[PDB]
């Protein structure tokens, strides 16, 4: 059944709350973004208002089917009224069309949802500023503090340096990006971009990525594999294996592979910093895990908790065992403590 933390007291409001069949008092459906995980179960039988932002209206109606009748996109930034409900959706820093919402109760509770979030202190002078919040819906994906992380700007940085250095001293290296999903664009791009090539991909993918409304996006990517010497692959086919075989594929166009994995954390993020990631290497082929991430670090979702100073915190994340939902109750009191709310 629907778990309390999908459902918004007051209301007739769930979140993320596709995959229970209809929801007892569900008057609208809203969805953060489309990730899997969070848009299970909608495809084109759905009957119910779903509402959500303009790109992830755009994914609803172009890959899952949904009816245009049922699809209510929402500006960023802007008071709406919903079921009579006012509403604020507000960008999330995670993939495209991302949002965070804030919901202000008949009697005068306000709740933020965050969705999927990295936290940044941009987000201390969006409208979140200009009232306080009681209850806060959090995206606890890394709520450790052995979760550190760099920044995404010295992530790309280093990618952009790698690349460009590869293919300079070899003119027939291909690079190839992993993708299982919406977000991460930035790491292909920025690659491509640096190489004055396009981003070569399946006819899905392209198809994905022009739901985006990423500006002069007709200029940057292409289905035209062979002109290009960016690739993106399913991250499934980025191994030695996989590799070897799409080498066969470009006929001898390419003598060397240089690919990168984009993960969350891995375990080398507790001794390593970026400047010192090595490779792992087998011949002509090579691949770099590096955590460019999409949801906040310990210490960012430390330090906006601690900004906005909520009542009650509900976390949407790691909820299954009770010995996380334990260790995530104890960081939360010592926040509390520190900061004196
Ligand atoms: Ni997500």
């Amino acid at each position: 059944t629907c778990p309390f933390y999908k459902k918004i007291p007051g209301t007739g409001f769930t979140v993320d709350a596709f995959q229970y069949g209809v929801v007892e008092g569900c008057t609208a459906y809203f969805l953060t973004h489309f990730h899997s995980d969070h848009y299970a179960g909608l495809s084109k039988h759905f009957t119910f208002p779903v509402y959500c932002s303009e790109i992830t209206g755009n994914l609803l109606k172009n890959k899952l089917h949904v009816q245009e009748q049922y699809i209510h996109p929402l500006p960023l930034d802007t008071e709406c009224i919903v079921n009579g409900v006012k509403v604020v959706l507000l960008d999330a820093n995670h993939c495209p069309g991302a949002v965070m919402i804030l919901f202000y109760l008949p009697n005068g509770t306000v709740i933020l949802h965050t969705g999927d979030f990295r936290a940044d202190p941009s987000m201390e002078r969006s409208l979140l500023a200009d009232q306080k919040v009681h209850m806060l819906y959090l995206d606890t994906t890394y709520c450790s503090p052995e979760y550190t992380f760099p920044s995404q700007q010295e992530v790309i940085r280093f990618a952009i340096n790698t690349a460009f250095e590869a293919v300079t001293l070899n003119p027939h290296a291909l690079v190839v990006c992993g993708t299982y999903s919406i977000g991460k664009e930035k790491v292909f791009l920025a690659i491509a971009d640096v190489l004055g090539s396009k981003v070569g991909m399946s006819q899905e993918k392209y198809k994905t990525l022009q739901c985006l409304n990423i500006p002069e996006i007709n200029s940057l990517i292409t289905t035209d594999m062979c002109s290009s010497l960016v690739h993106l692959l399913p991250m499934m086919q980025i191994n030695f294996k996989g590799l070897q075989s799409h080498l066969k594929k470009c006929g001898g166009k390419y003598n060397q592979i240089l690919a990168f994995r984009p993960t969350g954390w891995t375990h080398s993020n507790k001794f390593t910093r970026i400047a010192d990631v090595i490779p792992q290497t087998k011949g002509n082929i090579s691949i770099y895990g590096i955590p460019y991430s999409e949801h906040s670090s310990y210490l960012e979702m430390k330090r906006f908790v601690q900004w906005l100073k909520p009542q009650k915190i509900i976390p949407t994340v790691n909820v299954g065992t009770w010995k996380s939902r334990s260790t995530m109750e104890k960081y939360f009191r010592e926040w509390k403590l520190e900061a004196g709310y």
